[PDB]
């Protein structure tokens, strides 16, 4: 139905994660679907289900409702 792209190769170090529930995840991950709003890579995570291995749930802060995926994902701390 729907399995997982490729991705860029950029992770390297983290770099903030004070934050409560926010996080980061900087990945440019490509998607237009309106069900999980794309990813450009700054903070816009909010909860973030891990409960999937490739395919999580975040609600940004401006209704930025994406689906933020394991592999377009893995910036954080």
């Amino acid at each position: 139905k729907k399995p997982l792209p490729p991705t860029p190769e950029d992770n390297r170090r983290s770099f903030q994660e004070p934050e409560e529930t926010l996080v980061i995840a900087l990945y440019d991950y490509q998607t237009n679907d309106p069900q999980e709003l794309a990813l450009r890579c700054d903070e816009e995570y909010y909860l973030l289900d891990s409960s999937e291995i490739h395919w999580w749930r975040v609600q940004d802060k401006n209704g930025h409702e994406g689906y933020a995926p394991s592999s377009y994902l893995v910036e954080k701390s």
